[PDB]
């Protein structure tokens, strides 16, 4: 979701949304699929 997979600025978004502690994020995923979960950073 949050444009990935596909966008990771999107998903950046969304993490930075969170918590402006949050720098960013990036995607990854399950098993299966591609990588439709974001994962925060800071």
């Amino acid at each position: 979701g949050f444009g990935c997979p596909g966008d990771a600025y999107q998903c950046s978004e969304h993490c930075r949304a969170l918590g402006g502690g949050r720098t960013g994020g990036y995607c990854a995923g399950p098993w299966y699929l591609g990588h439709p979960t974001c994962t925060c950073s800071f």
